[PDB]
């Protein structure tokens, strides 16, 4: 943490946020989610971490070249320790690759280390050969060195990410899955994990090993896991928790804006909402069923009308304000709703529904998306005479039945790894293990190949455009808004500037002031 000459800091440096749900592990390679990665970036950190302002910056690496963009070589700091005091070394991360990229671990982001295009992961992924095939090696015990099938000019952007983070051997190998109880786990990140009660709380304490443990200011952090946005406010204007979790309640919104304006920070997003439409399920296999789906969405309503948070109406997966991202338009997203409605209602027809389309819509157990499950559900009743079925499930579970392909549509949202399109797009890749919708074109695959393939920055971005219009093309989903990061923070709490627009925070960057 900096805290800037002048300011008092309180007596008691703790601080409460909500998490939004229980996280669904906190072993970094069985995360998706952003609670877990809340949690994980206090307790984990990789060879890279990001600024108060979104920068990636050094972590465990204290310096990176490069030969090319194809060959990285990450020196890491002598000091840096996990908890035990035992030190952080390469062999921590070639082990750590090496059990990411392992069929056996089945991590949702076992294609990260494609996104980073590491020499021979795909056979990896695929079994043809074993993870210590992978292209990483120590080169001393100081030294960690990448190679890379393609250039990727990003490269070192993409390694801010809790999948790419270290995890303890020792440990591991010990207690296999029990490994993240605060009997076993061992850490590394400026925290260590005091206690863990599920579906209660989650409390960490400084980690004294920590390289940077003298700017460290917060001593202890308990993450809720409360589901309910009303709770949220509520328990935070009760004065019970200091920051609540990032989705807001469309209820008590507005009047919290004219309560406690300064409390109310909402600040750009690299996120887009959207319906996720599972597409090697009948009839949502055939494009006309999906392509009616997105059209008859009125998506002035649900943003402008129903939620109206400051959110933007979507036409595209990738967030048009991604850097790097140029993209088109499409002609449906300029037409008029009743249009839009008309195009929809004879796709329909075609494919042989009247007067009916009848499926489950699937969200996480939350009082946001209820109420938008129940606004699209009157939408498309309205506007297309389609019949929805509601479920609801926990966090967990969700994640869990979207992999599996155990639903019809389901409510998603996707916030950018890196600020950059693949990382939205490298999830709509046939053998993406982020892949949820279950789209397979090869038109696709071969757009965002042909990437890695460019000379230059100006032909990469014109085929971003064109990943996007084949994904258009082929509604493999329902766009629904850019977001907005909204969320309440107390006066007390510094270093929380808002101006990463991944939210990537960090506890040991904030400090409670005086009050």
């Amino acid at each position: 943490a900096d805290v800037p000459a002048g300011v008092q800091l309180a007596d008691k440096q703790t601080l409460v946020r909500n998490n939004g749900s229980e996280v669904q592990s906190l072993d970094p390679h069985k995360i998706e989610g952003v609670p877990e990665s809340n949690v994980s970036r206090d307790l984990f950190e990789g060879l890279l971490i990001s600024d108060v302002e979104g920068h990636p910056s050094p972590g465990v690496a204290e310096k990176w070249e490069n030969k090319d963009f194809k060959v990285w070589t990450f020196h890491l700091r002598e000091n840096a320790k996990w908890s035990d005091g035992t030190p952080v070394t390469a062999h921590d991360f070639v082990y750590s690759w090496q059990r990411l990229a392992d069929p056996n671990t089945a991590s949702p982001y076992a294609s990260y280390l494609q996104y980073g295009h590491i020499a021979n992961i795909d056979d990896i992924i695929a079994g043809k050969k074993p993870a210590t095939d992978l292209g990483v090696k120590a080169l001393d015990d100081h030294t960690f060195e990448v190679t890379l099938s393609e250039p990727v000019p990003y490269f070192y952007k993409l390694l801010v990410h809790p999948s790419v983070s270290p995890v303890p051997k020792s440990a591991v190998e010990k207690f296999g899955d029990k490994w993240t109880q605060p009997a076993n786990i061992v850490t590394n990140g400026a925290y260590k994990l005091k206690n863990w009660v599920v579906n209660e709380r989650i409390v960490l304490e400084r980690n004294p090993q920590y390289w940077d443990n003298a700017k460290t200011v917060i001593n202890q952090v308990t993450y809720l896991p409360i589901s309910s946005e009303v709770t949220d406010v509520n328990r935070y204007r009760s004065g019970e928790i200091d920051m609540t979790y990032n989705n807001m309640p469309i209820e008590l919104f507005q009047k919290l804006k004219k309560e406690i304006p300064n409390e109310v920070r909402v600040d750009p997003y690299l996120c887009t909402y959207y319906y996720e439409i599972n597409n090697q399920k009948a009839p949502f296999n055939d494009v006309r069923v999906r392509t009616a789906l997105k059209l008859a969405l009125d998506r002035d309503i649900i943003v402008n009308k129903v939620k109206n948070q400051g959110d933007l109406p979507a036409y595209s997966y990738t967030p048009p304000y991604t850097d790097g991202a140029k993209l088109v338009e499409p002609e449906w997203f300029k037409w008029s709703q009743q249009k839009r409605n008309e195009e929809a209602k004879k796709l329909l027809a075609e494919a042989g529904f009247t007067a009916p389309l009848t499926f489950d819509l699937l969200y996480n157990t939350s009082d946001l998306h209820k109420k938008l499950a129940i606004a699209v559900a009157s939408i498309w009743k309205k506007n297309l005479g389609v019949n929805v079925n509601l479920e609801n499930q926990e966090w967990k579970t969700f994640l869990d039945t979207r992999h599996q392909g155990t639903f019809d549509v389901a409510r998603a949202g996707w916030c950018a790894d890196y600020n950059e399109p693949t990382s939205f797009l490298n999830t709509m890749l046939s053998d993406s293990s982020n892949n949820t919708a279950h789209y397979k074109s090869p038109a696709f695959d071969k757009l965002i190949a042909d990437t890695l393939k460019v000379a230059d920055d100006t032909q990469r971005s014109e085929l971003y455009a064109k990943a996007e219009q084949q994904l258009d093309k082929d509604s493999a989903i329902v766009p629904v808004y850019y977001y907005v990061n909204a969320r309440l923070v107390k006066p007390w709490v510094g270093g929380y500037t808002g101006k990463d627009p991944l939210d990537n925070i960090y506890v040991k960057n904030l400090y409670i002031i005086k009050h």
